[PDB]
């Protein structure tokens, strides 16, 4: 049939080609000088047997409803029924909760979903929703929950999704560039928006300048990344830094900059407050214990030399300290990301063209110069006409809580909680709907998420594979993927490249739906149709969609195309002058004009208004708290010795694309999701390359495939994040996970009392080579079909 049909993802353009009607080949955009080996997973997404085929219910709860036996949830016996039968269901469901609960028993969920201006399945939930009732909300994400929160009231940013100092800037100026938890080349192959992969061009340019020994590039990183096997093992320092100890790192960083006399003055005292009352902690005068190199060697396992060495070399010349989410995305991450604006500050040299900080390195191809170009607005969530049922009584519960406390909220009903500087009191949940995003990957502690849901009345799940959210779930509906439809995209992000059209590549597969029709088809119920497309199908949204960037472009003073003109003759156009920006360089250069949006317009090293909160997890300047569990001696270690990362996976996004096989076959082991062990871990275990294990704490336990890898230093391990949830038995908690969850082992816990975030990668567990039944994996086949015989 078909060759060369244009089209992209989170994972990059494509030139798609179709034989008889199936999706077989997905080649790069000719224009994609870096391309992602995760592309060659796209024909399998599309065509693979955890396909949604049709509408779903559990078999009790078809039955019985809100009445039905909970337990049942999660042994994967679905049986098929019609839309209009589906959609029924649903709707009678949002009716009965709220007549029943009100808006404080219905929360709404989204995630990363696909790529794609008016197909945007969290805008489709929202928007249905929204038009038929109130709901809970929830704030701030899994991506940077922690440093999201304290970065706004710091340094008057949230910083993390940000536009970084352009490359060429960086490599022309920084001597030296601290990598703190950022894996650069892995993380840049997924960006919001289609990626251009562009930045890898910069990589390959600092790889150069390593080699030459021009700059030097430090890893502060337990494990080798992939940025670091890139650049080269003889040529980057490695800090391999126990877990969770980079606040004592920082800590004694600051402390030999001050005792060295290399801390810059002129900056703490003009651009910041608060640095007098972080002294005496820093100096010990306030506990008798300075965080000194010496100090700090104790907790982190780095010579205390090696430390001082550290902060000498970042004083010395200019230097870019480049951090990830990683660190934030644990216990007290607030601490971490805080420590990162205050050495920066102490070196003096944020706002200067390869100096300072940033958080945002490793994201949506940030530091390729950005272009004068057009962003398109998608299809938004927001209405403006009131809800059927406007209800306003949350019962005294509150109306909006953090993302990660839902199961909090469901099994600790009126637990009344700080959130950064405010009081919550988490709603009675009994209606979860989940559209683009899988719980059972993304959130934590999946025993107690199994416990969490047997509360639930009704569970429904809308996406385009069988995940196991799905197999937890009482209505799956079949979403399409983006390869049965039509949409625009940008091209490039941060860059702002270019924009392509999203050509349909196969007709709709079995009886999937976009997400458009069907939360058109369920406002139709209740006789809001009209208000949700807004009298337009997807070819007039899409001009819509471009229409609107027309008018942005004109005025801006980029002219593009007809809509007609564009998706028919062009698909793909491309914007120019790209601009060289340096990160904090107004506020360094006119502190007076351009104050940060602080209370005092300066760096908040020590911040009155957090220390007014009198939170004892989240103080007035950054300390280090012990953590609930921590590896090399931390609490737990004894028991548990091992900290396990469950880090952003090489070859997929997240959970996505987990169900190929083309894909798989290149990292599977044993069949399994494979766990990354140190030589000297694995020797003392007996394990070695193939081995199924267990790899297990009080909270769960996974097989998984052994990876023996001198990438790990001793007492760290790796399950990437996205492996699928395949218990051997469905539904039950305590369940073996076959493939290997990760999140089977995580606990659900708040950062802190400050941004009460994720806290998923503190985890300690053990592995063992495992001595039980080796069952077959069933995660990639879809549910148990049931049907009626009567
Ligand atoms: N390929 C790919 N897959 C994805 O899933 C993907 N997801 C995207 C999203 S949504 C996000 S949030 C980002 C992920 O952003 P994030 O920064 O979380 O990325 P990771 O690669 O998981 O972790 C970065 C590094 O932290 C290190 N690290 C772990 N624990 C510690 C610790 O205690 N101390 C120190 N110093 N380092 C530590 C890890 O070893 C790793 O090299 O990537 C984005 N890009 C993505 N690309
Ligand atoms: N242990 C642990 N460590 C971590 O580092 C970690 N990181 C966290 C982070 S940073 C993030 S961003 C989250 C990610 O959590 P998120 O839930 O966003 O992850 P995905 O696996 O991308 O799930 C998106 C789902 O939407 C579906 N989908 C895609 N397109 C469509 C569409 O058009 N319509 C519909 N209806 N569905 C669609 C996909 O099939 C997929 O199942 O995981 C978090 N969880 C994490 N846990
Ligand atoms: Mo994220």
């Amino acid at each position: 049939s078909k060759e060369g049909i244009l089209t992209g993802s989170h994972w990059g353009a494509i030139r798609a080609t179709v034989k008889d009607g199936r999706f077989v080949a997905a080649k790069p955009f000719e224009l994609d000088k870096y391309p992602s080996k995760m592309i060659a997973g796209l024909p399998d997404h599309v065509h693979n047997a955890a396909r949604i085929r049709y509408p779903m219910v559990r078999v009790d709860w078809l039955r019985k409803r809100h009445l039905s036996d909970t337990s049942q949830r999660g042994d994967n016996r679905f049986v098929r029924v019609s839309w209009d039968e589906a959609l029924d269901m649903f709707y009678e469901e949002l009716e009965r909760v709220q007549k029943t609960h009100g808006p404080s028993a219905l929360l709404t969920a989204s995630g990363w979903q696909s790529t794609g201006m008016f197909h945007n399945a969290s805008g489709m939930l929202a928007k249905a929703i929204a038009l038929h009732g109130n709901s809970v909300g929830t704030g701030g994400d899994y991506s940077t929950g922690a440093a999201q929160v304290i970065l706004p009231r710091v340094v008057g940013s949230m910083e993390v999704y940000e536009q970084q100092t352009s490359w060429p800037l960086v490599l022309q100026n920084s001597k030296t560039i601290v990598l703190w938890g950022s894996d650069l080349l892995k993380n840049q192959q997924a960006n919001w928006w289609c990626p251009d992969h562009d930045v890898y061009e910069y990589y390959a340019q600092l790889k150069a300048k390593v080699a030459a020994g021009e700059i030097e590039v430090i890893s502060i990183d337990p494990v080798v990344t992939s940025t670091h096997e890139y650049l080269g093992r003889e040529h980057v320092k490695h800090i391999a830094v126990n877990p969770q100890t980079d606040v004592p790192l920082q800590l004694a960083l600051a402390h030999t900059l001050y005792s060295e006399n290399l801390y810059d003055k002129n900056f703490l005292a003009n651009y910041c407050v608060g640095f007098e009352q972080f002294l005496p902690y820093l100096l010990g005068e306030k506990d008798g214990q300075p965080k000194d190199a010496a100090w700090a060697e104790k907790l982190t396992g780095i010579d205390a030399e090696t430390i001082r060495g550290l902060a000498r070399q970042m004083a010395a010349n200019r230097t870019q300290i480049i951090a990830g989410w990683c660190v934030q995305r644990m216990q007290h991450g607030e601490q971490w990301a805080w420590m990162i604006v205050v050495l920066a500050a102490m070196l003096g040299q944020i706002g200067l063209p390869g100096g300072g900080f940033g958080f945002g390195w490793h994201y949506n191809g940030a530091g390729t110069p950005g272009r004068k170009g057009v962003i398109l607005s998608g299809f938004s969530g927001s209405t403006s006409i009131p809800p059927v049922h406007d209800n306003s009584d949350y019962k005294g519960y509150s109306s909006t809580i953090p993302i990660a406390r839902f199961i909090d909220a469901i099994l600790e009903p009126g637990k009344v909680i700080n959130w950064n500087g405010k009081s919550v009191k988490l709603p009675p949940l009994k209606m979860c709907i989940f559209a683009g995003t899988n719980p059972f990957h993304r959130h934590q502690q999946i025993n107690r998420i199994i416990e969490g849901l047997r509360k639930l009345e009704t569970v429904i799940a809308i996406d385009n594979q069988w995940t196991s959210t799905c197999r937890f779930a009482d209505i799956v509906l079949p979403a399409t993927t983006q390869f049965e439809r039509n949409d625009l995209d940008q091209y490039g992000n941060h860059s702002n490249r270019g924009i392509i059209a999203m050509k349909q590549v196969v007709p709709p597969q079995f009886e999937a739906r976009n997400d458009f029709d069907i939360f058109r088809e369920l406002c139709r119920r209740f006789n809001r149709e009209e208000a949700f497309t807004e009298g337009l199908d997807e070819m007039g949204w899409l001009k819509r969609i471009w229409q609107e960037g027309v008018q942005q472009g004109k005025g801006r003073g980029v002219h593009l195309p007809a809509f007609d003109d564009f998706w028919n003759n062009k698909e793909y156009v491309e914007f120019d002058h790209p601009q060289m920006f340096v990160r904090h360089q107004a506020f360094r250069e006119d502190p007076d004009l351009e104050p940060l949006g602080t209370p005092s317009g300066l760096i908040e090293i020590y911040s009155k208004t957090i220390a007014d909160m009198n939170y004892d997890d989240c103080q007035g300047h950054p300390m280090w708290f012990e953590k609930i569990e921590r590896s090399h001696g931390g609490p737990g270690s004894q028991k548990y010795p091992l900290h396990l990362q469950s880090v952003h996976p090489d070859f997929r996004l997240h959970s996505q694309l987990c169900e190929s096989e083309t894909l798989r076959q290149q990292y599977t082991v044993a069949g399994k999701e494979p766990v990354f062990i140190n030589p000297q871990d694995a020797s003392a275990r007996g394990i070695r390359n193939g081995d199924v294990v267990r790899v297990f704490n009080a909270r769960g336990q996974v097989l998984a495939g052994a990876v023996v890898s001198d990438r790990y230093a001793p007492g760290v391990a790796r399950i990437h994040e996205g492996a699928w949830y395949d218990p051997d038995k469905g539904g039950e908690p305590g369940a073996l996970c076959k493939y290997g969850n990760p999140n089977v082992l995580t606990i659900d816990i708040g950062t802190s009392q400050l941004a009460q975030a994720t806290s998923a990668h503190t985890t300690l567990v053990e592995i063992e080579k495992y001595n039980g039944t080796v069952e077959q994996v069933t995660a990639f086949n879809g549910p148990v079909e049931m049907v009626a015989q009567c």
